[PDB]
């Protein structure tokens, strides 16, 4: 199986760049991020032509980068989606996890 590879990931798709480390998602299983397609999990790049690849923010469709990486009622887990729930009712860890803006995500 695949491995991890060195923190400090760029995710520079948009002109908001995001740094993702996995080496604070070790708690998280390598498929509920690179979730099954066709039956196997995927290791593609998340925005790889026909998956995630439509930069259109407003879409919701299983193509829009912006959704998967933000919203919630996902079938997966997005960023912010999971992290709402890491934070709870902690409002310092809710700024720190899912602000919009002054947050580990977003400068
Ligand atoms: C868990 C053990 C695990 C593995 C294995 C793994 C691998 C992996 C690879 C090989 C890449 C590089 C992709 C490329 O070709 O550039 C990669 C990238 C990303 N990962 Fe990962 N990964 C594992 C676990 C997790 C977990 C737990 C998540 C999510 C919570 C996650 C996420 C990401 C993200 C985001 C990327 C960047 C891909 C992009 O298109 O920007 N990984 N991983
Ligand atoms: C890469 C690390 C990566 C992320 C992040 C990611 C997330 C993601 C979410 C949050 C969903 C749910 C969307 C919803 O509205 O329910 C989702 C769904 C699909 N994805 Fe994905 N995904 C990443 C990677 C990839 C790759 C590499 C592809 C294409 C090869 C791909 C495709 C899809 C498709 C299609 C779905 C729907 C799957 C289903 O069972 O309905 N994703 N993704
Ligand atoms: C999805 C692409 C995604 C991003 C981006 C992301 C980022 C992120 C950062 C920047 C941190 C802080 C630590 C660091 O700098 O590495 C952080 C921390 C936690 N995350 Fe995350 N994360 C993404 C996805 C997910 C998913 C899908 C989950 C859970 C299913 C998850 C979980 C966590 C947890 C837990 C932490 C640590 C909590 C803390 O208080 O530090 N992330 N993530
Ligand atoms: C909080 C509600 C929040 C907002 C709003 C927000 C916005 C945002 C924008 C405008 C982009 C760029 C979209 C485009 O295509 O122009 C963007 C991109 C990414 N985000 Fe974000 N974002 C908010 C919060 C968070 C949080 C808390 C995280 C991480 C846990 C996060 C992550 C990401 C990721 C990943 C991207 C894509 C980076 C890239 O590929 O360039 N966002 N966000």
């Amino acid at each position: 199986a695949p491995k991890a590879p060195a923190d400090g990931l760029k995710m520079d798709k948009t002109k908001q760049p995001v740094v993702f480390n996995h080496s604070t998602h070790k708690a998280v299983k390598c498929g509920d991020c690179h979730h099954p397609v066709n039956g196997k999990e995927d290791y593609q790049k998340c925005a790889t032509a026909g998956c995630h690849d439509n930069m259109d923010k407003k879409d919701k469709s299983a193509k829009g980068y912006y959704h998967a990486m933000h919203d919630k009622g996902t079938k997966f887990k997005s960023c912010v989606g999971c992290h709402l729930e890491t934070a709870g009712a902690d409002a310092a860890k809710k700024k720190e996890l899912t602000g919009c803006k002054g947050s580990k995500c977003h400068s």
